[PDB]
């Protein structure tokens, strides 16, 4: 690898000299990741397909600024294409070790609420707040873009995207499902961000099958990731041939869910 | 057979260095490689001694005092690696200060602006109706030492009485560096303060009067250098370094590496 990937006056940057500074750095990180992506890809299938439909997902909401918001996060298409696909692979490997028994299910049933969509205006204090709450006197859309600090959602009348429980900021939430009827709005609330009014726009036998995937959804946590890594990292029998990456799995090797 | 050997063996088969290197460049490349490339092309032009870099390493340290290994991890840092990322940014700032305007009429004129470091206590607090509570406080006789301790958010400062390092102007959040500066004397406390990071409360500690230009111009000339070393200043003199070197890139995966600066 003395092979120069960039050449100076100064002198050569080698192939040498690029592996081993970046190793020094990301070379636990990517080693793991492969390692995973080997191991996980052995024992459980994604199809091309599979992975189209998820990134279709992404590509639709996106529109205009998709490629844009590839390049900010450092992807490319095919980048984020692998991403994916690595994390199909541990999303199976951790669904391969989920109990989706009925009773799990009917359990589940009752804390779980649909997801909600709403509005909200946010501002830095209660009394500028207390403006907006005196303003109507007039249109919640109207005020969102004269008084909200969201820039993501000031433009669009303050309008959030549908969210359920667990999910969102907990004060937030709790207000904004407290909504009765289409366009009715809440009392301030005071969240990490500030102070917000919230408004409705939609909410709604078991109807379970959404359930299913809704419970599926919740157990795919850092912990069950882990856990589930932790059973095929063991079964692979892995030798670590480069001592610069014997701790690449620390991680993986602790009676918790991570290093330290 | 270039880095055919395995990294890490599994009953799934073997990760080689090949392999390694190049899932490692795909996601890191360019932004190594270019930090790489700038170190090899300022180290031949611009001394640094190691001197510079330890002074820069402790200001850090103790700037981030209890919070310094904290940061480190979050950022994916270690001290060693640290230390080497201050040692490029001082070529960087040396290369920016070459390109710098250092005239006596630059700096006669950056002293009208310029004083000497101040030293104040402050008391963060989240709203501005906490701020007015403990302004009676003081009209009432508690200690601005011990109302720190008891309001203050400021982890950092507020079991020491909310003490601050000296700093000169520039440093801080503005509105701040303009409240401190305006207190005339000693345990003089300000109004309300609004900064980005809440409301404060201000006491002097430390102020000296501005002397001479003839006996301030070496503290004038390094403030207005630090000034001067700006994102942009930075940016521009490295676009300049890098124009000037003639480089040739000989891996294609890496032709964008350097694209900020092109």
């Amino acid at each position: 690898g003395s092979s120069a990937v960039i050449k100076t006056d100064a002198g050569s940057v080698t192939q040498d000299e690029l592996y081993e500074a970046m190793k020094t750095t990301y070379g636990n990180e990517v080693v793991q990741q492969l390692t995973f992506k080997k191991i996980l890809e052995d024992k459980y299938t994604v199809t091309e397909k599979e992975v189209n439909a998820e990134y279709k997902k992404y590509e639709e909401q996106y529109g205009d600024s998709f490629e844009s918001t590839l390049s900010s996060n450092n992807l490319t298409k095919t980048s984020f294409k692998e991403n994916l696909e690595y994390n199909l692979l541990v999303q199976k490997a951790t669904e391969a070790n989920m109990d989706v028994s009925e009773s799990k299910l009917k359990a589940y049933y009752k804390t779980w609420e649909p997801d909600i969509t709403v509005r909200h205006i946010l501002v830095d204090d209660e009394a500028t707040a207390k403006e907006i709450q005196t303003k109507l006197k007039e249109k919640f859309t109207d005020l969102a873009k004269e008084y909200s600090t969201d820039t993501a959602t000031s433009t669009n009348g303050g309008l959030l995207d549908p969210f359920g429980p667990g999910e969102m900021d907990e004060t937030f939430e709790k207000a904004a499902y407290a909504l009765e009827n289409k366009d009715d709005v809440s009392g301030i609330v005071k969240s990490t961000y500030g102070y917000h009014l919230i408004q409705l726009v939609k909410k709604t036998a078991k109807e379970k099958a959404n359930v299913k995937a809704a419970y599926i959804k919740s157990q795919l946590t850092s912990e069950n990731m882990t856990a589930a890594l932790k059973k095929e990292l063991k079964a692979a029998n892995i030798d670590i041939k480069d001592s610069d990456l014997k701790d690449a799995f620390a991680d993986y090797t602790s009676t918790s869910s991570t290093s330290s």
